[PDB]
């Protein structure tokens, strides 16, 4: 029977990971000056604290722990958190929350269509294809200016009927790195409430753009305006606990009645999939967020990560400028997040991986955290050498 | 939109524990609990487990993304634990999952991918989650007799007849050991026979192995699984570490795909990793690493097996005690089955009325299907429970 199985398409971003003088600018993971993904101080402290306090590992909360649920809602929504109308579900990472979000939405409406950005995180369309959900794409990346094509984005979103779901990256847009301004978000909220489309926010990099609170500004704006909204959050990157698999889905409802419905359908979704969600990561997050001392060191470390990356983008931008006599590459200092689209065509892209030895996603997506004073110049010369 | 959601039913556990707490009675007892509890009424962390976390706390340098299908050390270690020397790597595909329930879910998704017209056969009765997951997936479900309400043993003759109707490509779900909820198990000779019916029909066996080490022993409890694995070309094993390792909340388990050849192993393995990725990407690392650490570290492994054995011996003694107490009170060996049963659960075979009489009159709580948890018993509770069973006319 199993011999009837057909080969499935692999994840290209992870493919590189398997392949990899070598300069890894692929997989979205923050790397320090020495090409290492460290365990954040607070997280390590939380783990030690946990080792001493836990007395049992019996089954716990089907929808996650109350503490985790509370800490997360406040992290994301701040004072906009109206628990009375919000349902929370702890999931297996942010990816798990996306699937759980699509399942919930489909339960609510069989004839659901999902709009995604052009381009977008490949795993989005994958999950959607797998589910057999109709996917449409709104314009987003302004190819020439390397920025956002907002006029085109608005045009497309306006065509979305109600019951349709629109997927927005809350901040640090993967892969482009190009993002919407708060003003643009208000504009988008206007279209959304006028079309009745349900927004699904993918919040995977809160803290890597402009700051914890500022990276959630757009999400908080949609939440303050649109009566119903779904937010899929990931703690893999901002807490640096990628392998623990921890995140959650937040369902914002118009009232408590619908809230009790969503909460019941969210938990049932976990039960029919894998029972309880993993505890260790959610516990690390809960402990960090509710312990003043630990949240303080965590915020500080993330801020350092954030600032350093911005500092690097600035370098690459400067290197290229003084290494070409032009400013076509100014977009690097303008982008926010971990990634940026170099714009490089597939031919050059491939060449650099072979002879030069640098690994970047086939669409020229570069994880800037993989660069430094040592590799930046070589990279600049590399793109010149590989031309366009 | 979310208002069109048909209200989903709660896990029932809540209504069970809710009523138990409402009871003002001093000496009320709870045998409905689904987890292991020691003398103190606690669910402890195993010594070997707590030691593994300490080691991990000192050696883990990073938490970057790891294996999409699990870490080699884990998959390998699990396969050897379940299949022993018979671990035929070349033809084995493995998948780290979110608990055994994850393993079950993925196994079902895998089978349905290879055979759309898949039909599943489950025992009568079986772990309610089984049915729920299949009903959710929209999979046809057929029952096969199993628990004999009269003898509290296995209606093997009935099981045989019902399984003979399986077609080529259907899935037959079997409990590897310690049947939940009944406690009634198959003898290796009965396993041998079931294997013949499977070869004959060509039905794919999905073995649920969640209590290895809680019946007769690690090796013994896997004998059934190993028989099936040696005689059937394609076998699917859904294992759990939640109970025998005491890491219920860490969500650790794995699916083992046993195939006819290597090319198939390649197809299965790929389809397995694909399933993870479309569900939650990478599987939860923490509990899996605790398991691999214990199993690969002689010092820990020894201590772990030692603790599991003590637990197994302790539960068995409680069984013998209950049976003995029941023999003195009834003047017969009518309830001897309590001593033949294996695992931490046993279905007494009491009707709902009787289950309700016991609660109202004796303050003893249990699942409506009269499933009790052996670990909940002790020198003080046993007498009471025995008296109640007898007094209610069971
Ligand atoms: C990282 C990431 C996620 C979530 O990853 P998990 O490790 O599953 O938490 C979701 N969306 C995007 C765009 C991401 O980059
Ligand atoms: C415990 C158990 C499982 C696995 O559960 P997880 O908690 O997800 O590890 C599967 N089947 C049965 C019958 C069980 O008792
Ligand atoms: O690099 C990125 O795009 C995100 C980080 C890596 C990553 C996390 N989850 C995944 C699922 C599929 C493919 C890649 C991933």
């Amino acid at each position: 029977m199993l011999g009837n199985l057909k080969p499935q398409a692999p994840d290209k971003i992870l493919a590189l990971m398997g392949e990899f003088g070598k300069i890894d600018l692929g997989v979205g993971v923050y790397k320090d000056a020495t090409g290492h993904t460290p365990i954040m101080r607070a997280v390590h402290a939380a783990e030690q604290r946990m080792l001493e306090t836990e007395t049992t590992k019996t089954y716990a909360g089907l929808s996650g722990e109350p503490e985790f649920q509370k800490a997360m809602g406040e992290l994301i929504l701040g004072d906009g958190l109206k628990s009375e109308t919000t349902a929370t579900l702890a999931t297996v990472g942010g990816t798990g929350a996306l699937r759980q979000a699509l399942e919930l939405a489909r339960m609510a409406n069989p004839d659901l269509r999902v709009f995604v950005s052009d381009p977008t995180w490949p795993n989005h369309v994958s999950i959607m294809n797998f589910m057999g959900l109709p996917v449409q794409t709104y314009r987003y990346f302004d190819a020439e200016t390397r920025g956002v094509d907002f006029e085109g984005m608005k045009a497309d979103l306006a065509a979305a009927k109600k019951g349709d779901m629109v997927l927005l990256h809350g901040c640090c847009h993967n892969p482009t790195g190009a993002n919407l301004t708060l003003d643009q978000w208000a504009e988008i909220a206007s279209i959304l409430e006028k079309t009745g489309a349900l927004p699904l926010i993918d919040l995977a990099y809160q803290g890597f753009g402009d700051g914890l609170e500022e990276d959630a500004a757009g999400t908080r704006l949609i939440a303050s305006r649109i009566p119903e909204v779904l937010i899929a959050a990931s703690c893999s990157k901002n807490f640096g606990i990628y392998r623990e698999r921890t995140g959650c889905l937040l369902a914002l409802c118009a009232d408590a009645a619908t809230r009790e419905l969503a909460q019941g359908a969210m938990a049932f979704l976990n039960r029919q999939t894998y029972s309880f969600p993993p505890f260790h990561g959610a516990k690390i997050v809960s402990t960090v967020l509710t312990t003043p001392e630990l949240r303080a060191d965590w915020m500080a470390e993330l801020e350092a990560v954030r600032s350093g990356m911005l500092r690097l983008r600035e370098q690459l931008a400067g290197e290229l400028r003084d290494l070409s006599g032009s400013d076509r590459f100014g977009f690097v200092a303008e982008h926010r997040g971990m990634f940026s689209r170099l714009g490089a065509t597939p031919e050059q892209v491939k060449r650099i991986k072979e002879e030069f030895g640098i690994y970047m996603v086939g669409d020229s997506r570069i994880n800037i955290a993989g660069l430094n004073d040592n590799t930046i110049p070589i990279l600049a010369r590399a793109i010149i050498e590989v031309g366009v």
